[PDB]
């Protein structure tokens, strides 16, 4: 498969998916986020639980700051999802433009950067507690999905650049070859 290129930003089902995580970013149901809650949840949530070191912490905020950044998040900044979908549109497109040239992407890079907090493969059980940490599959089910879905190296696990193709398509594209990378966790 050929990871699909070209955007599809006005497509409803690439605003669903976007929607769908802003609201689950949007904890307090106010209708806005800010770069200081996402850098909190990835830093004092999620590395946390998952027992990052000090440096793996600090280089996984490198990366959120970064990529949420390209979508026009900054702290103190109370983005609302129109304003939220308008720098994903931003971000796919500088993010292709990156994968055009073969230079990594930022959505390369927060994976490496989850990736290394795992051990650049993942295994099922991996993917599972990082589901549930992260909130965004805490079925475990969605995340055997996952699996089922990507092309798995040779243990079952799942590789960083198999990974960041499925997000390339999933995040930024809606390339039909990656639906469903999320199971039901995510349209
Ligand atoms: O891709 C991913 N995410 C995308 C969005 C997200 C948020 C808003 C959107 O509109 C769309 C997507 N939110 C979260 C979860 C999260 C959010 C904020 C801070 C930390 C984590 C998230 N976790 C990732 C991390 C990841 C990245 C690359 C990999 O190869 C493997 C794993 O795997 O799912
Ligand atoms: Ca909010
Ligand atoms: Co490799
Ligand atoms: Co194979
Ligand atoms: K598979």
């Amino acid at each position: 498969y050929a990871v699909k290129l070209k955007t599809d930003f006005d497509n409803p089902r690439w605003i669903k998916r976007h929607k769908h995580m802003f609201d689950f970013l949007d904890i307090n149901g106010n209708g806005k986020i800010t770069l200081d809650e996402i850098v909190s949840k990835a830093s004092d949530d999620i590395c946390a639980k998952l027992e990052a070191t000090p440096e793996q912490t600090k280089r996984h905020q490198v990366c959120v700051e970064a990529f949420f950044r390209g979508c026009g998040m900054e702290y103190g900044k109370e983005i609302a999802f129109p304003q939220f979908l308008d720098g994903w549109k931003q971000l796919a497109t500088s993010e292709l433009k990156k994968w055009a040239r073969n230079e990594p992407t930022l959505i390369r890079e927060w994976g490496d950067a989850v990736f290394d907090i795992f051990d650049g493969t993942i295994t099922l059980d991996e993917w599972k507690a990082y589901g549930k940490i992260s909130g965004i599959s805490p079925s475990q089910e969605d995340c055997e999905a996952t699996f089922r879905h990507c092309d798995l190296d040779n243990a079952g696990d799942l590789d960083v650049d198999e990974m960041t193709r499925q997000h390339l398509g999933f995040w930024y594209t809606l390339d039909p070859e990656a639906d469903g990378l999320y199971g039901n966790g995510v349209p």
